[PDB]
């Protein structure tokens, strides 16, 4: 596998603050079609990486999504976070604001001023975000199926139906989510998508903001999202165990999976 990075994975190694590779991070001097951005990635990965553009939700900024930088960038990743133009944005708008940041990564791996120049595989990108941000997460997979796995966290969207959705798709979800409840939101979103690989993990006794900057469970909910994108974007089989399997945890109220391996 010409995209394997790192040591081969423990729960242990996956549930720690911090993957095997150190990370610096960057401040996006223009941003190209989004309102403002920090680039986290690892400075000694030993190949390219795949890259991840992190989307928030309304009235959200980056300290909301952040902690996910330096977590997934530690594990093999370039981590881009942004805030949109607006706070008040709506998910197309977010969709479109998230391709133009991974957009622009693509630009920076060809700039030879940039931290990132030379340090990202362009063809191996990853979608995330919170709310609206995982809304808009799910409309960039439907729009652009080679993307290569999608990790939202308590999405919303004005449609539940993600049929089109063709790409790996990792739905977190808060249990006592009052802002966008499981049952008319993630879960339905979950429901309609027959096509791929999919998970669901419901967080038990979780806010709106279980998955956040802050949350109590980044041992669990980065396990989780670290083994997807490295299954997914790496094609890394190393992980399909920690991918794939339930928890078996109290902190997990609900879990579903289909098509994984």
């Amino acid at each position: 596998n010409p995209y394997a990075r790192g040591p081969n994975p423990t729960a242990a190694s996956l549930e720690a603050s911090a993957g095997p590779f150190t990370v610096r991070s960057f401040t996006v001097s223009r941003p190209s079609g989004y309102g403002a951005g920090t680039v986290y990635y690892p400075t000694n990965a030993g190949g390219t990486v795949g890259a991840i553009a992190i989307v928030p939700g309304y009235t959200a900024r980056q300290s909301s999504i952040k902690w996910w930088g330096p977590r997934l960038a530690s594990h093999g990743f370039v981590v881009i976070t942004i805030d949109t133009n607006s706070t008040l944005d709506q998910p197309s708008s977010r969709s479109s604001q998230q391709m133009a940041a991974l957009r622009q990564v693509a630009s920076l791996n060809g700039t030879s001023s940039s931290p990132i120049y030379g340090k990202v595989d362009t063809a191996r990108m990853g979608v995330m975000g919170w709310s609206m941000g995982g809304g808009g997460s799910l409309i960039s997979a439907a729009n652009n199926p080679s993307l290569k796995a999608a990790a939202p966290q308590a999405p919303w969207d004005s449609s539940t139906n993600f049929s089109s959705v063709t790409v790996p798709t990792l739905i977190f979800a808060c249990e006592n989510d009052s802002i966008a409840p499981v049952n008319s939101s993630a879960l339905p979103i979950y429901d309609s998508m027959s096509r791929n690989a999919k998970q669901f993990l419901e967080i038990a006794g979780g806010s709106h903001s279980c998955a956040n900057s802050g949350n109590s469970n980044q041992a669990l909910i980065g396990k989780k999202g670290v083994a997807w994108m490295k299954r997914f974007m790496d094609n890394d089989t190393r992980y399909s165990t920690f991918a794939c399997e339930n928890p078996n945890s109290t902190r997990v109220s609900d879990f579903r999976t289909a098509n994984c391996s």
